[PDB]
């Protein structure tokens, strides 16, 4: 797998920040900042060679969208998916929640094209709408994916809040192979990890698709032992700006975003062979 350039991930975050500022301060479902976010990500993927689909749904009286991007080729009976919700709450720009995961998944998708990678498994990336309404976009996707296509899914990897400013390094404790792949990446860095309905992997998990993911913490407070292993500040939230107007470009830990973006790519490469 390639090393995902941190600067490229941060440049996507800058673009999402600007989109929020241009659209009433947020990127929330039903509001123009969300669809502008979708248009940004879709344009980068289309230029890289992806087959993109805008999947529309209605929730709360407003049109929502999922962005699905298929990398042409690979075994159609073995699909590896990775995704991230692209909506924010309406109080702010949602840069850590969940620009961070959205930008890491986008840069990994772009890295696939730059590397000329041809995975054995077919690769599909997704950016979910309306996660903050209750996983509505990922539920819509799973609910509308026929059972023959669900059975072709080898895994779903989720990335939701991966740049928290006072981070932990949490790995989902779900499918054992996906979990081992992430934990092995961090082991090679000599960075400890801890085991993690809270995000878009839940609709996949609930229908028996193997899932896993990365998380750097939200509203809970970092313990003394966690500050010993990862630095930062004991007694403060992992993300002091969770769901807040201050979930801005200032609300990112660059080391965590870099490591988790690199880990995302490592897992996507490893699990697609
Ligand atoms: N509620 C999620 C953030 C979140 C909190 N705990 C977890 C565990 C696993 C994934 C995500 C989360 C959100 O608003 O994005
Ligand atoms: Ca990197
Ligand atoms: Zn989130
Ligand atoms: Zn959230």
């Amino acid at each position: 797998a390639p090393d995902i350039p941190l600067a490229n991930v941060k440049a996507h975050l800058t673009q999402l920040s600007t989109i929020a500022a241009n659209n009433g301060g947020n990127r929330a479902h039903g509001r123009p900042g969300y669809k502008a976010s979708v248009d940004y990500v879709k344009a980068k993927l289309d230029a890289a060679g992806y087959t993109t689909t805008l999947q529309q749904f209605t929730s709360g009286g407003a049109t929502g969208y999922n962005l699905i991007a298929n990398w042409p080729g690979g075994d159609p009976n073995k699909v590896l998916m990775a995704g991230a919700h692209l909506d924010s709450v309406s109080s702010g720009a949602g840069i850590n929640d969940n620009g961070s995961g959205s930008a890491a998944v986008l840069e990994t998708a772009l890295a696939v094209s730059r590397a000329g990678y041809q995975p054995d498994k077919h690769l599909r990336f997704a950016w979910w709408g309306a996660e903050e309404l209750g996983l509505i976009g990922s539920k819509f996707y799973v609910n509308n994916l026929p059972s023959a296509d669900r059975s072709k899914l080898a895994g779903y990897l989720n990335f939701d809040m991966i740049g928290s400013p006072n981070p932990g390094y949490f790995v989902y404790d779900d499918d054992p192979v996906i979990e081992k792949t992430f934990k092995n990446y961090f082991a090679g860095l000599n960075v400890p990890t801890e085991i993690e309905g809270r995000s878009d992997h839940a609709p996949f998990k609930n229908v028996g698709v193997p899932v896993g993911g990365l998380f750097t913490g939200a509203g809970y407070t970092k313990s003394a032992a966690q500050a010993q292993k990862w630095g930062g500040t004991a007694g403060q939230a992992f993300d002091r700006c969770y769901h807040s107007s201050c979930d801005s470009l200032s609300n990112i830990n660059d080391t965590a975003l870099d490591r988790n973006s690199d880990a995302a790519a490592h897992a996507i490469w490893t699990l697609s062979s």
